């Protein structure tokens, strides 16, 4: 204890005057290859709209809510006001955007905050889309409209403690009963699960021994989703462990499209493209912050940006960014032309996430001390990126998916 | 909100049964080149003692206190029971260890927790040692005995918001008054400062225009140290912003050894060696955890350690570790023989911290999902390492110190 | 000596049957993101034409001539038959291609052989273009037609032993005499110089103290260009040391466009873009070879492409390639739109050359033993790439050019 | 053709005066951690002796013979005068050195030239040692004395075109005949084979279906060893393809120790340690050259060693070197204490060779243009290192050997 131990933290205005925190978000200096040429007039407008609605409403409060690992619920309606939820889904009260537009949207969110980016992505590109492609016409018209407006929040539940990367061999059972199903099993890592209204839980149809999709409602008897604590990244994203004991799902709430796991590998085709755009966004932000910081912070009687070592670090980031964008952009134009294959998308996410790590690592050390402060974005984004490298297919798995497709030989399984 | 939103987190026994958390700390499988051969019988005994007293008393509680960013005060006496505080200092109620022993001690702490390692290092190798080398015989006999037993905690205050890497050009003034001094200025990043009894504050002697050392007592009128929040690493270490308004320091509490900043560069010679040993420790822990995890966690019907990609990652870590140790060991044997130069020590810290990052980065991705959980050590240590890469001389500064010494040409300042 | 010491090398058919050498060049499996979409119908046709005319006429003989470090002169007319020399130059008997087309042309040459790529690039993009932009209408109509058909070969002479990266401070003097000039000085590294008909030598106009361009004819009295030996890369490219003792250049053969070094920085704008495309080409070839080799060579009772470690290496190359291409492609579309700046082009070359090294390094180790054989392309290209990383602006210089432009602060000069 | 095309290359004194070539070899500035402390008085004397006898007799001529890919036979007796051949072998006219001494000897050779280092290593650590451990007392007393003096040269023949990394499944047959054996099969990559007096050829004992060792004499009827051309590294090392048609080996010339391939894995235990020391040596040389070059070559009105970017590159090399040495040193002290295991040695070679590549890559780019010239060592050593990364167990194989030992699970074979 001390007479000054209880006193509130020093204001950033007094504690470190030389540099401007992320509270007032940096200008877009990462767009060095003038990317608006690769975007359509409408895509450009969505890009600008999201960017502004993020620097205004999320940028100030994000620093506080990340430390507390609490979700900023009062921001939800502001995100549904951007018109991004639903994204790729056409009709059913959804914006109906192009894959390039829905991707550049994700970017300009992850740029300011990766946490709020994953929240929407899991809800929109995994939750909503699964209903939009595998659901029935009765389900699409029922749920989607409210989900696109963010009045109701959905979550995607494929992963288990026992089965992660080997997702196709999951152990949650879906026993057929009169009038519906009884879902029994456990889930781990599901974002939004602790507060989600709709829980798209994947389970094993005990009759067919195949994987089926189920829309599980909130608070449903036998369902218990508890918060996963102590995350170093994506701290605002409420990830949880789901328990399922005789959870009833009526025949009307089973997804008719999912009848094996191969059916899921059409939703993932969009999901993998969209996740691939998160690092593209994050890295841009990391640069934008570094560019300003190195120009504001003075040491040895000169801005940091004047020193050879710092410049080489900055341009390596700038170079990594330009390539990462073009990579993700091309990936979209492959999906749009309808000639995109699992391997191309798996290469996309893997490569981009890898260079994003390098870019984040350089950015983090460039700010030195304040490089470990979430006040200055880079530190938060450095941490925020680590799960992204792993989730939606770990680097190693993706590189092996692209491996299998190109070589023609599968090398996933062990020897034995 | 939800009926299950408020419910406590799922126990690790139920949430993820396949793997054992850091609560029960991993066995020492990182010692692959059998390092006990490089240590003396007495050094070996200190190594073992600390390791055990860390896996017992810190290992269980560390996960909880890291998330809360709170210091575990009830552990303090247990650390002072290890007989590590003081370390290199001979006499004055200190253990009187060899530089190799005091280094291997730091390692086996940082191995289990980097936070508690920095706490002691700043207290012992920076605080206590400054008094031991630059203090008067009257000061050494007065403070050191209590500081070695951890009844009183000391902190080192050189860095400022305006002056960080350019430490020799600091702006905290030490105006001479009748009977003592009036310290005026600001400090940033000082570990333990918020609860430290002794504050070794460096200020500019306004009469000589040189840097002098001052022992500032706790609660002293005009002194205000506030906690720095939102750190991604070393979260338990209470780092703070120090304010100083006409803080009186009597003539008896001025360090007579510090007459310019060059005098400090004899304390730093030990401090830089000791910090260099933190990554060596941390990385060993990161390995020990990975080795078990890859052997416990099963996927695709085999332990993770069976897959080619995972093995190459693991052995790269094992290789990085063996070299890091030998590097730090040699560094000690250079200081011990008395032929160590600033450049050698600067190369030591820089190189080791660099490979520690690589080792931590691999380790973090090896655990996949649980790679972002502080429950599993790696994530915490991954974050914990980032400030260490920067503090006690940033990588770039150190590489330039070694640069200046070898080439003969100084390349720190800008052009202009 | 031995009874078998003098005997000719074993045929590749008997010495290593499992794999096919570069003699029969690999199919295009590096084009994974289907790049023909980014090219125009005419650009596609040039791409195909060059690729075929390289796999037929150069691919067999390249292995032999690289080892001997001799230029394949009997291939010259076959290269001038492709219609690539001149490239960007409109009229004057030149093909008049787009910057994207002239870039994709360079790629499909460097793909098969980097040596023959540099030969043409130095001749066309540096030699011919300098005349086309800085020469007089009388000079353009006189030389260019024959240079485009490869009946006459030109070389570019800016670099000196004393002045390399600091090119603007060169020491070759151009003393004004009656009716012309007397060029005095030394040059180093000039490709084609030993056999070039036209030598575009840059010298210092002693009257204005500025840099001027001079067309020096072959065999001119006082001129002596000797071959530089012992190169590990670009061995077929005849690089030489040029000596100049009172070499007369008539007033008609002075380039009227070059009156300071700033005038050169418009030719370099194309030259830097074109060099940036060499690694893009080379790396594609390196992949194409690896993809086949890993599928042909069998070990442990399976093709190399079946092993996890080898796949991860291959896909990292494939990923590096797709990005490198998009990067160079975008760079062209920046020059084409006329909004390209020195910094963007400097980022292009730097980044691409850097990833090309990584890609080459992986490719070289993938072939193992035969990875050091020029018979198998990769080894040759691995070596061939090293000068490219350095010449046309070293990585460090380029990263500093992009540094200066973005930050606004120049950090080229030393302290002192 | 030209009047100056046939003229001999420009002397290095005139062509590039600013820097000193490798002809006059650089001073030892790579020994930054003062390594003579880790060596015995006798080891120090051997280190110095070899270093001097290399800088005098090999250093001038190496540049010429590397380009021509010819072996400098007139240097052989000078190498046998150093007293290094035999090395570890006790008695039988061999020097009888310690493993640490024989390793530091290899280093100080590979430092000046890697080619001459491999020549001796294959002869001494693979050839001679195989006889010393697996040969009979009659064979040791017969061959070794002459082999240690370098009057006779031996070579090691395990690898085949069909079987490389999978060495234990080789296909050279050893059919038993009256009075001896008939060796039938093919070999590839054998150093010295084209001029070696003794050819230690490994073949499959057709009776036991196991691997046996055979001493095949030079010029033996049915034996034909042809030179392998077009190598980018170790160009002086005469590597060859061996043909064997009914080559008779009398019962007296069969190695009685080699009864299966497991017996070989005691010779390799020394061979792998010794190869591991080649990069340690090479990298030291690469540094020593860079340190001088960056201090001699001036650009922008300052030595290259004055620029931040160049210093960071240089110290990364210096750091990589100090660790590489300690790593190899520790490895020796593990073999010496008799507690070294295949995995430790496999980690040694793998890790060291990996960092040697990094160190060589940096060194090569530091010299810029002259970084591709064998005149300046770095380029030659950069190339020379590439096979070393692969031969004596490729990086991937070694990392998997260390993988198997630590994890307990073997991951060499494919699935299928
Ligand atoms: C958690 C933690 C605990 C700490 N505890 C203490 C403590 O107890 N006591 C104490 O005194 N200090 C402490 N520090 C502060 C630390 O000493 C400083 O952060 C560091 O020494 C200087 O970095 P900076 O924050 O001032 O950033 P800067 O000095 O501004 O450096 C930022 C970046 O600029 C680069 N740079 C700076 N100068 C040059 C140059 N000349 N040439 C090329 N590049 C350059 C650096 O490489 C760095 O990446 C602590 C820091 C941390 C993170
Ligand atoms: C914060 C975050 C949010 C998440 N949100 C969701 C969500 O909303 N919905 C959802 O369904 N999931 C979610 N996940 C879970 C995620 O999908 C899984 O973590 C991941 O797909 C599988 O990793 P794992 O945790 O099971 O570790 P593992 O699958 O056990 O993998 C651990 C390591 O082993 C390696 N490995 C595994 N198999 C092989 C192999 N065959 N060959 C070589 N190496 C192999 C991997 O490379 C990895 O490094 C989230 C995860 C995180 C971190
Ligand atoms: C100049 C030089 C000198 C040599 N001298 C000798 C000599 O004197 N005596 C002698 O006996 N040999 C010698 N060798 C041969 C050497 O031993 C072999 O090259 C090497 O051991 C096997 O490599 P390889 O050429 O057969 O390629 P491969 O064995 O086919 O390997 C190619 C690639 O495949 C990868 N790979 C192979 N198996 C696996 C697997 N199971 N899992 C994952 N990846 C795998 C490797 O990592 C490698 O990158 C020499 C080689 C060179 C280059
Ligand atoms: C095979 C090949 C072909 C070539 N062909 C031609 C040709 O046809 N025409 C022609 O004109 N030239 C040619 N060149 C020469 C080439 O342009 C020069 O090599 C290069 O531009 C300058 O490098 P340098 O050799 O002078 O080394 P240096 O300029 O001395 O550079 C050496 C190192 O110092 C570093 N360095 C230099 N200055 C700085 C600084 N200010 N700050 C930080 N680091 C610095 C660099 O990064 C580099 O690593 C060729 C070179 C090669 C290798």
């Amino acid at each position: 204890k001390s007479s000054y131990f209880d006193l509130p933290p020093m204001e950033m205005s007094v504690a470190f005057p030389q540099a401007t925190p992320a509270s007032t978000f940096p200008p877009c200096t990462s767009d060095y290859y003038h990317f608006n040429d690769l975007l359509t007039p409408e895509e450009q407008a969505i890009r600008k709209k999201v960017r502004e609605c993020m620097e205004k409403e999320v940028a100030p409060i994000m620093t506080e809510y990340w430390e507390k690992a609490e979700f900023p619920f009062h921001i939800t309606p502001k995100l549904g006001a951007m018109g991004v939820a639903g994204g790729s889904i056409k009709g059913y009260g959804c914006p109906g955007l192009s894959i390039t537009a829905n991707a550049i949207a994700t970017a300009e969110i992850a740029r300011v905050d990766a946490s709020c980016s994953t929240f929407i992505l899991v809800h929109s590109s995994l939750g909503m889309l699964t209903i939009a492609l595998c659901g029935s016409e009765a389900q699409k018209e029922k749920y989607l409209p409210s989900l696109a407006q963010l009045n109701t929040v959905a979550c995607w539940a494929l992963t288990e403690p026992d089965n992660g990367s080997d997702a196709s061999g999951l152990g949650t059972t879906a026993t057929k009963v009169e009038g519906g199903w009884k879902i029994n099993g456990q889930k781990r890592w599901i974002g939004n699960s602790t507060f989600a209204d709709l829980l798209i839980i994947f389970a094993r149809n005990t009759t067919t021994n195949q994987i089926n999709g189920f829309i599980v409602k909130k608070d449903a008897p036998g369902l218990k989703a508890t918060k996963i604590p102590n995350k170093i990244g994506l701290r605002m994203v409420q990830n949880g462990d789901i328990l399922l004991q005789n959870v009833f799902v009526p025949d009307e709430d089973r997804l008719p499209g999912v009848n094996s796991f191969q059916d899921t590998s059409k939703v993932l085709a969009v999901s993998r493209v969209m996740v691939a755009w998160q690092p593209i966004g994050i890295s841009m932000g990391i640069y934008d912050m570094c560019h300003r910081y190195l120009k504001e912070r003075k040491q040895f009687g000169a801005p940091l940006a004047a020193f050879q070592l710092n410049q080489q670090k900055l341009v390596q980031m700038l170079g990594n960014v330009q390539a990462m964008f073009l990579m993700g952009w091309r990936l979209c134009k492959l999906y749009e032309t309808g000639q995109m294959t699992p391997g191309q998308a798996s290469l996309g996410k893997a490569w981009i996430s890898s260079k994003a790590r390098e870019t984040a690592s350089l950015g983090r050390e460039l700010l030195g001390g304040n490089g470990i402060l979430a006040d200055f974005l880079v530190a938060k984004a450095f941490c925020d990126l680590e799960p992204i490298y792993t989730y939606e297919g770990t680097y190693d798995i993706n590189t092996l998916v692209t491996g299998r497709e190109v070589t023609g030989i599968a090398s996933f399984k062990p020897a034995t």
